[PDB]
C-alpha cells in the first residue's frame, strides 16, 4: 500500500544511490526507481543501458522496480497512485536545492519528499565526479556496483 | 508493516510540527511521536501536558500515537519493533547536526532517518522562538494549534 | 534624498521580486529597478514592461534597463546602495562576494532583505520549467505576467 | 523620513560593528542604535558611551537601550527597519528566522548588510577572549573602548 | 625543520582526530599534538588520562609528541618556534568557525592555520557526540581506539 | 623532504593566489604550482603568459617552481614524487566542493589536501570576477600583482 519514487539521472547509478534504494525498500511496501531522461540531451549510457545497470544491481531487492520517464517527476509519481518522492542528500548544499524543488512539487501538485542522509562513505560520489575521474584514468571501481565498473571502462574506451 | 518514530520535545507543538506529523502520517502505516522528558532541562509544559497538545491537534491521524520517551532515542524506536525515525528539517544547518545524528543512530542501531521538507509558511517557527515571543506580547496565534495557544496564554498569566 | 537599485534580468518577475520592490519602495525615497541586458524568453521591453504593470501601486519606483558594470548604472544615476532579495546561506556567499567587489570599485553598498516565507521556493526559472511542462504556477507570478507567459508557450 | 534600528549587546562595540552604524546612517535619515539590555563585561550605560563616543561624525544617529521585544521598540519610535550586518551563511540562517519572525509579527522588515572584509573575523566575545589572555586586539576596536576594555581586564 | 600543531580537548581522542595526527606526521618533520585546557571547566578525563590515551594510540608514529597547554594557542605555537596549526574539518559549518578563529590567530601573531578533510567514515563523530551516546548506552566502540573505548565506560559506569 | 602541489588555471594570478602560494611555501620544503591546461576552456591568457606572471610574482620563493600539468591532478602530483596538494578556501561552499574533491583524490591515490583560510582582504577576489570588472573599466589594480596588472591592460585594448 505505501510507496515511493526515487528519482534520478542514474547515468551511471552509483553505490550512493544503490544504498538510498535500499533504505527506502525497507521502509516503503514498494519503491519506484525512475530514471528521468532529457530528451534533448544525451547522457553517457542510453536509457536501456541505466535501466538494465540498475536492475542487475538491485536483484536482491524484491519490492523495488526500475522505470523510466520524463517531464515533471510528480506527474511520474500521480500517475501510478503515489504521492511520495525519495531523495538521498549529502549536503546542506544539495539540501538547499533540492529544499526548493520539494517544495515546488509539494505546491503544484501534493506530493511529498522524504530525504535520507548519504552513508558517510560515500558522501563524496557522485555520477558526474566518477565518470571525470575515470575519463582521466583514475580508478572508481570501490564507488560503482560491478554492473557498472567495466561498462563505464568500455564507453570510455 | 511500514512505521516511523517523531521525537521531540514539543514545547509545545506548533503547526510546523503538526505538518511534519501529516505527512509521515500519510506515509508510514504507523507513527509514533515521541514527546522526550529530560529531567535537566523543564520547559514551560509537563509531559502530559505536551501528550495531551499533540493528542488533540492530531484528532484524525488515526495512525498516529503519542508516547513519552527518556533516553536513547534509537532504544526507544527498536523496543517498538520500528526502525525508522522521521523529523523536520527547515534550513541547511538543520542538515547539518541532523545529519550528523542521523549518520550515528544508523551506524550504532540501524535505525534510518528519513527528513520531511518544512512547508513554506512555517520555515522561521520554532517552539523556542514562539514561546520568547509570546512572553513579551507578540501574536504567535497563526503559528500554533487553536489549543495550544489558549494553554499558552494561560502559563503566561 | 536616500535611494536604491534593485537590479536583475528578471526574466520573468515573480511574486518573490514583486515583495523585494515592495519593501524596498517602502524604505526608500527612490527605488530604481534595472532590467539587466546580457538566453532569455522575454525581450528587455517585455520585461520592462512586466514589471511596470505589476508595480502600479508603488509611486516611488521605475523601471530601466542596464548594461555593463552595475555600480556604473548605480553611480550615475546618483546613489550609491543596491538592494537585493535572499533566499539561502548559499544565495548569501555568492552575493557577499559581489558586494564585497561592488563596495571596493565603487563605494556603492549592498542590503539584502530576506525572503517572505511564502515564495522561498520561486525562481524565473524554476516557474518556467514548471510552466513548460504543464505545472499550474499562477500563484507564483503577477495576474499579468502568468497570461503573458502561456503566450510564450503557446 | 526614512530610518532604521541598529540592535544588539554591544559589548563592546567593534569597528564591525561601526562599519554597519557608519553604512546605516549614509542610507536611512535616521539611525538608532538600540542597546540590548538582558553576563556581560560593560554595563548599558558604559555600552552607550563607547558607542556615542565612536560615532561622533554621525549627526543622524542616536543610540539608545532597549528591552522586551525589538519589534516593540522599533514601532514605538515610529519606525519599521531593522540593519544588521552578516558575516557568514550561517549568521544568515539564524537571522532569518528572526527577520520572518518579525516581519509575521509586527511587519517590520530587515535589511542586512555584508560585513567588511577586513572585520570578517572580528566578534565582541573572540575580540575579549583574546585581550584577556594577552593578545593585541587594537586594530579591531575603536580606541576609545580598547583603553576601556584594558581597565576592566587590569 | 617543518612542523606543525594539533590542537584540541582531545575529551577523548576519536578515530577522526587520530586519522588527522597521521595525515600531519606523514606531510611535517614533527607535529605536536596541543591537549588544551580549561582551567575553569574539568572535562570527562584529566590531562594526564587525555595524554595517555593519545600516546597509547599513536606509537606508530615517531615524529609526533603530545603535550598540554592552556591560554592562547598561538602562544603555545611560537614558544616552540613553530608557526602552522593543522586541524580537520568535517562541515562547512566546522569551517566558518574555524575560519574566523584562524585569521584571528595569523592577525595576532602571524601563526598560520592548515585544514585537513575528514576522512568520510568520521564525518560524524565528535567527542562530545561519543560521550553523549555512551552515556545512555549506545555503542561507540568502532568510532574510539582501544585506548580510549573501556576507559569511556569506567568513566561512565 | 616534504612538498606539496597548489594547481589551478591562475587566469590571471590574483593576490588571493599568492597569499596562498605564500603560505605554503613558508611551511613545505617544496611547492609546486600547477598551471592547468584545459583544451576545451581556452581562457584569456596563455599557459606560458600564466607561468610567467606567476613566477614574477613569486621570485622571492625560492622553494616554489612553476609548471604547466594536464589530466589527472593525483597523476601529476605522484609522478614528481609527491603525496599533498595544497589550496585556499574563501567561504563555506569552496569548501563544499573542494571537500569532495579531497576525499575522492585521497581515495584513488591516497593524496592528501591540505586547505589555508583566505587572509580577509582577498575573501572577494577570483580571476573570474577580477576579468569581469577589468572588462567594463572597473579598477582592480589593489587585487592583482603589479605585473599581472600591466598585462591585463593590455589584453583588454
Ligand atoms: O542520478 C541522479 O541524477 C541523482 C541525483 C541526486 C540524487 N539524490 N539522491 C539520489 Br537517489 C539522487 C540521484
Ligand atoms: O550521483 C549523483 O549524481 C548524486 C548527486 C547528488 C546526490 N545527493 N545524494 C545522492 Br545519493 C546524490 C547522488
Ligand atoms: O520539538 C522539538 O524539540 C523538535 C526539534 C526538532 C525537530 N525536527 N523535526 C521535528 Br517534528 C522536531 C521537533
Ligand atoms: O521547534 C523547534 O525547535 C524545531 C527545530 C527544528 C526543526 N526542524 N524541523 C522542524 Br518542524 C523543527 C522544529
Ligand atoms: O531576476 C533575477 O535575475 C534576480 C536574481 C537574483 C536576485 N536576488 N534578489 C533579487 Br530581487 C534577484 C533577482
Ligand atoms: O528569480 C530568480 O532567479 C531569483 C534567484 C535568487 C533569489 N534570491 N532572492 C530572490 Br527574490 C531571488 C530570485
Ligand atoms: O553586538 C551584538 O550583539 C551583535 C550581534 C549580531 C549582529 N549582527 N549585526 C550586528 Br551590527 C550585530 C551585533
Ligand atoms: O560582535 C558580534 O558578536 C557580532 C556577531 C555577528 C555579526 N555579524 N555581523 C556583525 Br558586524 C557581527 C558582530
Ligand atoms: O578535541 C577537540 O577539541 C577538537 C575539536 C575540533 C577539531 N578539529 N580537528 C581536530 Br584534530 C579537532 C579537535
Ligand atoms: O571530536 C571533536 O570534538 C571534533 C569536533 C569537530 C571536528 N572537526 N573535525 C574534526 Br577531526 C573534529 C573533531
Ligand atoms: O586559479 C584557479 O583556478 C584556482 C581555483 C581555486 C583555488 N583554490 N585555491 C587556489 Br590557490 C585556487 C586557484
Ligand atoms: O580565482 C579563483 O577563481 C579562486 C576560486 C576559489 C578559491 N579558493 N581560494 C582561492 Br585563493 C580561490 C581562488
Amino acid at each position: 500500500m505505501t510507496g515511493a519514487v526515487c528519482p534520478g539521472s542514474f547515468d551511471p547509478v552509483t553505490l550512493g544511490h544503490l544504498d538510498v534504494f535500499e533504505r527506502a525498500a525497507a521502509q516503503f511496501d514498494e519503491v519506484i526507481v525512475a530514471v528521468l531522461i532529457n530528451p534533448n540531451k544525451a547522457g553517457m549510457f542510453t536509457v536501456d543501458e541505466r535501466i538494465e545497470m540498475i536492475r542487475e544491481s538491485t536483484a536482491d531487492l524484491p519490492n523495488l522496480r526500475v522505470e523510466s520517464g520524463q517531464g515533471l517527476l510528480v506527474d511520474f509519481v500521480r500517475e501510478r497512485g503515489l504521492n511520495a518522492i525519495v531523495k538521498g542528500l549529502r549536503t546542506g548544499t544539495d539540501f538547499e536545492y533540492e529544499l526548493q524543488m520539494a517544495q515546488m512539487n509539494k505546491h503544484i501538485a501534493g506530493v511529498d519528499t522524504f530525504f535520507v542522509a548519504t552513508a558517510p562513505a560515500y558522501s563524496f560520489v557522485s555520477s558526474s565526479l566518477a565518470k571525470e575521474v575515470a575519463t582521466y584514468g583514475g580508478d572508481v571501481s570501490a564507488l560503482l556496483p560491478a554492473s557498472v565498473h567495466q561498462r563505464l571502462l568500455g564507453k570510455l574506451r
